[PDB]
């Protein structure tokens, strides 16, 4: 039915994910998108961030011993979006409050002092837009910095100043 | 003699706090404490530190919304423990995981590539040591980093290969 | 290697339990933990209870047809946990997409109206303490309702009411 | 809430003892645990027990005028333990030799011509082992029996008879 077109997404099973033991799920629409970055090691091909993601899920499974990498999606410089919990389960990126109500993407690399390529930024772009499409997202979603409901420096200073140009940033 | 004996914080008035509105409180005696960084700018003075906390504060209070500032006390290299929301109020600082099981006390600055001076480390330590004193903390408590509760960069690389060598720093 | 120290619990033989016979081991540590109650009658001695041990087994294995009594634990308002099908063995209890990850203890009664006495509660949370000193549960461990899960009044009004305060108790 | 893995105690407000009036302490960590019997009537259920423990209590405080129960904790055939002393108040139960360094469990009954159900064997050690968790009982605690220590048939030829067997016991 009007083939939603926008699946260009790496799943869980691509990049070798492990199993996800989370099973609290999202209610549809969801209302907010929260940024962040991994500040961590940023990966520009396919197979160094089927890499990453991999790492960064470890350390929130092992270390953490969280049910599942903490965000719904991970874009890389490769210019590939990462699924993570999904459209459905709920992550673990920014509290109590926000958490049940939004999806959680995260840019994977450390953007205090640097901006990430076109195609990382066309990927976060676009990958709102199937958001939308499929009826995940709020036709009218609200993006948010994650410092802009956490006391950190998330996405990192110039990703955020980047964000709070796009259209559905809101205060 | 035996009694408090404890350490010297510098109470709220001082440093000319915003008034609390948290009600939520921790059941005394507290097992854990997480080690934080604030990732700003650090201080030298009890003159540049008072403001240093209220500017922690605010940010925490007015862009966030919440009772009071997020952790409970907060160390300044000036060589001073400026009071947050005690030791009888929940703090924000760890999840909700951690948050009531355990008392946030966040080093003013950021510590990546910066080690904070002794007086900092005895500061700290001395808060603590009075902590069991008081029948706060649990005598035998154990200090965790932040980055070990959570997915952060924080306390600092510096400053986490500093507690890691603390008696009560555990897993 | 790892029990630092557990709890008592009445072991098969002694509420003279018929054969298990079931094999499906639940991968270890477990997460979750489902809270329940049987909706039968309850009980005030330890020989009562035991009897109301037999009365549910019964029921799950010769009407029913299950290898063994649904649950892991049993939990009687005599103060004593009963031993079901353990820490190392699925039950049913919760549906398919429950049964193989989370523990599940069932109080031995109908709590819609009527509280278990606190030594119920008492025994019930040392039960799952010693789960996280046995390693069978995780020290991250969740607490669930039966009604989280699956359609059903399962925790009984009041039993689900006082289960919400726990410290583990999720969503 | 009476420390992690505490195998079910019930508190002094449970069993409506009296306030107790004890001030002197006990040095921790302990090394001896001494096993004795109230020489007075048993019960099995927590019903029973309660009252029963009431009269050891009332007999020890009225009559004998001391500050309190002389016991630590008394056991039940009911398969529960009772809270008298505690694990810091120094008890009452062997003579001026033994009372200030060694912790003193008694079980409610005569146990010359009969024998303590398992759970009520079950429990006791089962206490011994929070002992440890909380650290009031040395992980190397000694178990003597009441005749070790005093001139006195109690525990009860048929008791003695077991804790021998108890891997604790010194000779
Ligand atoms: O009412 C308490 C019981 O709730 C469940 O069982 C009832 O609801 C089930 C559907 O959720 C029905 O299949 C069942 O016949 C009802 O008795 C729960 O499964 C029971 O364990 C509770 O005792
Ligand atoms: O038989 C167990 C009890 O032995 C002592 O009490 C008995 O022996 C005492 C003399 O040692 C007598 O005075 C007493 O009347 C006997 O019951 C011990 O003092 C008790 O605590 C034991 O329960």
């Amino acid at each position: 039915e009007d083939p939603p077109a926008c699946g260009s997404i790496v799943p869980r099973r691509e990049w070798r994910a492990l199993a996800s033991e989370c099973r609290e799920r999202l209610t549809r629409p969801v209302r907010y998108v929260v940024v962040s970055h991994t500040a961590g090691s940023h990966c520009d091909t396919p197979a160094s961030c089927a890499q990453q993601a991999q790492n960064v899920q470890s350390y929130h499974v092992r270390n953490l011993g969280w049910c599942d990498v903490g965000y719904n999606f991970l874009i890389g410089e490769d210019g590939l979006v990462y699924e993570g919990r999904g459209w459905n389960i709920k992550g673990a990126h920014a509290g109590p409050t926000w958490n049940p109500i939004s999806i959680g993407i995260s840019f994977m690399g450390n953007y205090m002092n640097r901006v990430p390529p076109p195609r990382a930024l066309r990927a976060a772009q676009n990958l709102l837009a199937c958001g939308v499409a499929l009826g995940a997202l709020r036709s009218n979603y609200e993006v948010k910095g994650h410092r802009d409901v956490q006391p950190t420096l998330s996405p990192g200073d110039r990703l955020y100043e980047i964000i709070q140009t796009w259209s559905h940033y809101r205060a």
